[PDB]
């Protein structure tokens, strides 16, 4: 069975799971269950499963060199998916919210959840908690005997607690941090002054690389038994990296993609994002451009905005971008290679995960 | 030492605790380390502690007959004591979102967290999911090697859970069920035919009592490890018959509290709530009445308030409630009653806990 249709079909199981305990359980009524049944596809399918899929691309490469009756085999695939949409439900759990809170207008062509108009954010807020919360239903249920399931919950339990961590990271990036004080309305930055890579690197770092790489790098290690074949420091340095990586390109594309391809109107500018654009830009800048950046960058008007892309233009990022990439590449293969010491398998996986981040 | 004192060291402790790893682990700076202390404190302080005390109050209980080590008499309070911390970080988190969720302006005489003016929608969104996480980072590290510990994150679980369906009961209420539907904007009840004694029941059972009776009671027993001395089914229907009387109580109060003394303006008439009086009116209405209640009901014009008011008033609810509450006090003496079976300590523990409910 190829791998996603078995994850696609464990999509269904798990939902049918989710909404059978709540009629009998939980006393719910055929139409609140069909609420929830439309909430859970409308906030967690229709993107790429990058993150779910590497649970079970993990998974896959273990069983190919590690002996196993079938049964088993199954069932360490069938874990492996349920791990996966733990991981994109916790993912529709921080979109949902990340939308109320950045008050974004679409996500993957289609109107933000909080916006379709029998949902409200009265009720999407509490949506998004209940996303998070079948999180750990699935868990319990699928994982009740397994000998995993502490240290699944545990890793977990961390990365969901870094994610809100960078989600704070980054809605106060935008001001100076010496004024933070929940008495004042916070103005934003005039000086931009913590524009920089290092305070960039730990935004992304919590809230994108955590739940995005290292997450399901760890899970399929679990699930598959096998987190005593790797050095955990090698695997967190190489999640952090092609992270940071992939949020970069993200970065880019708000500014630079199509609003049609993109599958939204970009804002980090309007919204005065500490963006790697914003960062690499500070970093090149020379007095009168720096100026030119202060007085349009954070405006929802549209010459202002127009000023700072034509800023970025004509200050010639794509090289920077080049360079950084690069760099990248030669760090990402130095890790891959460190991993074959323990794990030529998992070091595959590894370059198949960098291979689709690498050239998106 | 009292268990007030203990309790609110304890507070102490674990705020450090957090803190000291956000910076330790997390990268956290000293002023974002500053906001999340001052969130804390603002959004988990300055309840009665009702239901943390309650997890102090029972672990006590069986203390008093329990032979132990003074080490294992402290250990145990002080597990209860985070346990408490737990739940009322819980709270914290819900109330949080709910008073987002609906646009509350004030909470125990205080400006609702949202609306402060460093704080705003977006950030506090997020620091609501934070106040929930913390509960999980307490866990781990305090009963990291307890025997308890995987019992008390599955009922933790659970009770989230149960809440979060519960809220979503709460803010459908005023809906007609076959027509909830995300594409459509929702009409208000015009037929108020789900506002019955089993639809309400079913809303405060999920929103309220898990969290604030069940699962205080059940996290005392199992920092205690004293499960196995009650029957778990009466330490439910105790449970659920008194967190629906103190809603019902909580219900009649939005009503007829001065605003002053209740901490808030209360808008469950503008709001159109399945309140207890709303149900218990259409309970005894005559054709008339029940016309009148229609056209006032779920408008925030305060003529309109004013007349749902007045209809309660004259409808003498009080004389429903004292019914009610007679029937309350024969119920919950039967199964304090029941409870005695196995542990009259914990017998006592529930009579405490109606006490302080009963009569407030
Ligand atoms: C362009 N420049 N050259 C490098 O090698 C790295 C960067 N910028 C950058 C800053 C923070 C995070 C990621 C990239
Ligand atoms: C201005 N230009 N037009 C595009 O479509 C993209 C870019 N620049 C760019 C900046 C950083 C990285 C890669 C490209
Ligand atoms: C007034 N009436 N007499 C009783 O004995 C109970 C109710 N009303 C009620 C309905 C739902 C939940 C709680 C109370
Ligand atoms: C109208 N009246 N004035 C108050 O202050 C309270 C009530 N009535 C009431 C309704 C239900 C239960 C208890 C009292
Ligand atoms: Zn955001
Ligand atoms: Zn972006
Ligand atoms: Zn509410
Ligand atoms: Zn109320």
């Amino acid at each position: 069975m190829a791998s996603m249709e078995r994850f696609l079909s464990v999509y269904d199981e798990v939902q049918a799971f989710l909404l059978d305990q709540l009629q009998s359980k939980y006393e719910i009524d055929p139409n609140r269950a069909r609420y929830l049944r439309i909430m859970m596809d409308t906030t967690c399918l229709g993107g790429k499963y990058f993150r779910g899929m590497t649970v079970v691309n993990v998974a896959e490469g273990f069983l190919a060199v590690t002996q196993h009756d079938e049964a088993t085999k199954e069932r360490i695939l069938h874990d492996a998916c349920v791990g996966g949409w733990m991981i994109e439900f916790l993912q529709a759990h921080y979109l949902v919210e990340d939308d109320i809170m950045d008050g974004s207008v679409m996500r993957r062509g289609k109107p933000c959840w909080y916006r379709f108009p029998g949902v409200t954010t009265q009720c999407a807020i509490n949506d998004g908690i209940i996303l998070k919360s079948w999180t750990q239903i699935m868990a319990w249920h699928y994982f009740a005997d397994r000998p995993f399931l502490k240290d699944l919950l545990c890793l977990f339990q961390k990365v969901d607690y870094a994610t809100a961590v960078g989600q704070m990271y980054d809605v106060t990036s935008m001001c100076d941090s010496n004024k933070l004080d929940p008495e004042v309305a916070q103005p934003m930055t005039t000086d931009f002054a913590e524009f920089t890579p290092a305070i960039y690197k730990r935004i992304v770092k919590y809230k994108t690389t955590f739940y995005t790489y290292l997450l399901p790098l760890v899970m399929g290690l679990l699930v598959s038994e096998a987190a005593a074949s790797v050095e955990m420091n090698l695997v967190e340095r190489v999640a952090h990296l092609i992270g940071e990586y992939f949020q970069v390109q993200d970065d880019v594309m708000d500014c630079f993609t199509p609003p049609e391809q993109l599958g939204k109107v970009g804002t980090d500018i309007e919204d005065a994002k500490c963006s790697w654009l914003a960062v690499t830009f500070l970093g090149k800048a020379n007095a009168a451009q720096v100026a030119e950046f202060k007085a349009n960058y954070g405006e929802k008007d549209p010459a202002k905005v127009a000023v700072v892309k034509r800023l970025y233009s004509k200050a010639n990022l794509q090289a920077d971008f080049a360079a950084y990439e690069a760099e990248v590449v030669r760090e990402v293969e130095s890790l891959i290679e460190q991993l074959k010491v323990k794990s030529p398998t998992f070091a595959e996986s590894v370059a198949v995960v960098w291979e689709k981040t690498h050239k998106r």
